[PDB]
């Protein structure tokens, strides 16, 4: 009932360990330690021999581009979670950036794996060849600027961007794309664990981020402003442009089956507004959606 | 390039045996939650007395001074050695480390210690220890790679290989010997492996920088070693007096500890080409040899019957 007259913000650092001043962050810890898993728990024969005998040349070609999309960002040193700490200094908010950040190590081990059991490490290798991965690349850099920036105004605008695009909706077309294969044809079942599994880790990294940028907006509103929005919307309405670009290339032998080009930018889209909405930011695109809501389900029987 | 310059490309590792503790780790997983003490409680209650009861609170607090903290380290690796596969070996000793601070902030508090935590440093020796460990630290942050190197080597020969080990034995010693603090026992078996192998792992790190950077382990850098474990082997074996302040007990005895913590700097100091210091008779580093054997016990659908 009673505001303190002052208090220490999430920019100040506590020294006694406990109790946390934010202990929710045990919900997300707590959420990857139940989901831990490693690459070595799996086999991908069965997928080898699927992928050899019964995809075509287009099915084949989007199971190959979405994997290198999603190492793309995966298969790559991504400090950002385990700085967290140097921006929040909170023991609690150590727990959450390094239980992350291993999460993250995981991740790159398992797509650098698909990478070698696939026979793509060449492709992997020269992906900058291709326009639309250079596009990705610059926006994700643009994302990315102020990660490690002093400046708490600017690195919690790269802390929005970074949570609801990169955790949360730039590898998630990729997720899908590979789920629908087992999901409509019984193919790729060994591929979809992982992929399930990343998806679980990955919404559990996004709401975090959500969290943290809550926290921020509870305590500081004045830094959640006017011209701030025009750089979030301007930035994430641009991002989906180069998805939408990414999926042209992910299918550029051809529409498969299993899933549509439309129903992935739908479900980009909406997955942006409602993590929107989380952060008390109006939607952009307000979506049709309903075509990917197996998404959801599909990753939970997949993740077994 | 060397282990101290940047690589870009995720793979192959320059440094592939990383993978081996990052492995070993995710082989070893755990989370305290895993565990209830409800049994140890009563143990605790009903029979241990003032000396073991002093013995096993006093690990606690000694174990709980290093581990319920911010532990900076391991998760800042990559600054110095920036290679993805240090990333990876770093986040994942990283991670660890926030389970142990979790694993012993719990066992705190369900034994009723937050206060006599809190207050510490009102101990002696503890702020003699606090001065030792801050020294072992405090070039852990240097851009001098030669200083950083220094800091890695007492990191991981003193308080990630010995610092602890005592108050592991003495708290195994209740399990091994009189059954009791059986749950207690398995998350210190479980922080006792995870523990050796950060030690190794820190071991690898000094062994390649010798290999690529031989010169840097100067007669300077091997004195202050020395010199540095010496004085950290006076304050641990002061903690044991701390610890058994109310009196000897039956479960473990201080003489052995104290040729336990020699003996085990005598060996990584061995496998990273350092003279030995104490050199430690058999007779006397046997006196704990169970230690390995205890530690494997204690790191491992319903029975019943109906007349
Ligand atoms: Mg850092
Ligand atoms: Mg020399
Ligand atoms: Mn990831
Ligand atoms: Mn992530
Ligand atoms: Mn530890
Ligand atoms: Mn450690």
């Amino acid at each position: 009932l009673v505001p303190r007259g002052s208090h220490m913000s999430i920019f100040d650092k506590r020294v006694n360990y406990k109790p946390f001043e934010y202990p929710e962050v045990l919900q997300f810890t707590e959420a990857i330690n139940k989901a831990y898993w490693v690459h070595t728990e799996v086999d991908f024969t069965a997928d080898t021999q699927d992928f050899h005998a019964h995809l075509s040349l287009a099915e084949k070609t989007a199971v190959k581009n979405s994997l290198l999309a999603i190492a793309q960002i995966e298969v790559a040193v991504k400090s950002f979670w385990g700085n967290i700490y140097e921006h929040f200094p909170k023991p609690e908010f150590n727990g959450l950036g390094s239980t992350f950040a291993e999460c993250e190590f995981r991740h790159s081990e398992a797509y650098s794996r698909l990478l070698e059991v696939l026979g793509y490490n060449d492709e992997f290798e020269k992906l900058l060849d291709v326009p639309v991965i250079r596009r990705r690349v610059d926006y994700l850099s643009n994302v990315l600027k102020d990660t490690k920036s002093q400046d708490n105004r600017k690195y919690m605008v790269s802390l929005i961007l970074f949570s609801i695009l990169i955790e949360n909706v730039s590898l998630f077309s990729q997720f899908a794309i590979l789920l629908s294969f087992t999901r409509f044809k019984g193919y790729m079942k060994n591929v979809s664990n992982i992929i399930a599994w990343t998806s679980i880790d990955e919404q559990i990294h996004a709401n975090g981020g959500i969290y943290i940028i809550n926290k921020i907006r509870e305590e500081f509103p004045d830094y959640f402003d006017e011209e701030t929005l025009a750089l979030v919307r301007e930035t994430v309405k641009d991002s989906i442009a180069v998805e939408s670009d990414i999926l042209d290339w992910i299918f550029e032998e051809g529409e498969i089956e299993s899933i549509k080009k439309g129903d992935l930018v739908n479900f980009m889209k909406f997955r942006i507004d409602e993590s929107l909405k989380q952060i008390n930011i109006p939607v952009i695109f307000d979506v049709d959606y309903k075509a990917l809501a197996w998404f959801e389900e599909e990753v939970f029987a997949n993740s077994l």
